[PDB]
């Protein structure tokens, strides 16, 4: 009996390329991460070359300076933050939505990454030894993964976050569109603290947003990107009614392994488990063998 | 009884992958010392377009440099040094918070490194050996560290020096808030010197504060992501109290181990010791293989 549980060693870097997120968690993040910075990375840039945020048509009496004062100061103050704080809303939400993959790869890595070597090792020393009564291993271990919640409350914890990022994203976004795209220029008042009573300056002055038109075309591209990631986001968060295949339910074959009697897919670390086997069951090198095994018979 | 204390070889770079650092102090640490930076970036990028830091009312009789004047002496001296010193405390805090994690770095994490490495080998040599009457090497190493303070000491350092920068910049933030939201203009006056008697200028002039909203914005930010990681400090300066598994309870079903008699979970090293065992134990090969075993019986 008690032969196979001495531990000799993993005889390479042999996997060395585990996967330990499901790629459609990693394509959403790149995106949703990586879209923002390039729209902000292209705004800075267009509006360094405008060199200025606004402008306003100053009274000819003016000197240079008395102009640039009015200029300067009708760029303060319906809201007009909405329209000053864009490029920062993007680079914020950027930032806020690459700490979850942080927390992902600093909680809860490491401990995935060991649980699948070990039941990778474990499978292909049962096959190659039985290819050729021991206790099911394997099954006790998976077993035991079966009123556990940990990795599963991580798991949601980071796709609740990226989905409540990405949703007032999208409302943000929307209120900007729905507000700007009817104007782009507005009556602004000078004399207020000290030269309130002057004579010498203008009633009103007007004053345009320049940046207007850039900034609703990002807001469109952001908005129809993000509206389009989140049911990819919404599928991943419900775990246990995705689609599998059974991998433990093709090692079967062989004489003493198991009958997986019947599942339940529940929410606990069991479903994740497997779906991350599955994912990656590319580098289990009996998984192949077994499979051309089984189709023979 | 004396076979077992013959010292062989790490017989590979085996564990290097060790973490020395519980995760949770890792996150607080990234996210506290990045914002500042990233906020700091954004505000001199928009203050470099921008060009200028005020912008003063001047009277038409002057000249361009005479018009420089003023805008550049009424930058000078309620605090408006609260205003004009923002950009480099964020910068402060942001090097003072990367301060003690270079202290941990340097005079802890060898040491507890060449321990985990110790305590870790000799639980596998341990589990292999009596799988197939010794002394109990690691129980008596582990009661060695139960009247020794270093690392707990340095530990607390750390943690505590973290809260005092955060509590220090939160106040610093708030008093920004509550002081500069009220008006961003003020009245500044000229001929001091030598232009006192020298009728030729006004007796007053406005200037306003041109950052204010941005820099109120940033403050908001900060505050509140500041507030959010405090209670994650104190949680984790809170050690003898934290949530445990007893890995040392798990390992003493093999035939000659020991029986943990009862903890007190002091203030010492034994326990701070437990905890990073703990975050460590993903890599510790015989875990699994007794955790299953424990779990057939």
């Amino acid at each position: 009996v008690f032969s196979d549980f001495l531990l000799k060693d993993p005889p390479e870097s042999k996997y060395k390329g585990l996967r330990l997120e499901l790629a459609v968690d990693k394509l959403v993040s790149c995106i949703a991460v990586g879209l923002p910075l390039l729209l902000i990375s292209l705004a800075f840039a267009q509006e360094i070359t405008l060199g200025s945020q606004i402008s306003c048509f100053a009274p000819t009496s003016f000197s240079w300076r008395q102009a640039a004062y009015v200029d300067s100061f009708c760029w303060a103050a319906v809201p007009l933050w909405l329209h000053k704080f864009f490029p920062y809303i993007l680079l914020l939400v950027a930032v806020l939505l690459y700490l979850p993959n942080l927390f992902w790869r600093f909680t809860a890595a490491p401990h995935l990454s060991s649980d699948l070597k070990f039941v990778m090792e474990e499978l292909d020393k049962c096959y190659n030894r039985d290819i050729k009564r021991d206790y099911p291993i394997v099954e006790q271990y998976l077993k035991t993964k079966n009123n556990s919640y940990g990795l599963i409350i991580k798991y949601l914890i980071c796709r609740v976050v990226t989905l409540i990022i990405v949703f007032t994203a999208c409302i943000y976004l929307g209120y900007y569109i729905s507000l700007f795209s009817l104007t782009d220029e507005f009556t602004c008042n000078i004399r207020t603290g000290i030269l309130r009573n002057d004579t010498a300056l203008p009633p009103l002055v007007q004053c345009k947003l320049i940046a207007v038109g850039v900034f609703r075309l990002l807001s469109y591209i952001n908005l129809i990107i993000y509206v389009l990631i989140m049911p990819f986001i919404i599928y991943a968060m419900l775990v246990p009614f995705r689609k599998t295949a059974n991998v433990l339910k093709v090692y079967e074959v062989l004489p003493t392994f198991s009958v997986q009697q019947a599942p339940s897919k529940t929410y606990d670390d069991h479903s994740l488990f497997l779906l991350f086997l599955e994912e990656n069951v590319s580098e289990l090198k009996s998984y192949k063998f077994l499979k051309v095994l089984e189709n023979i018979k």
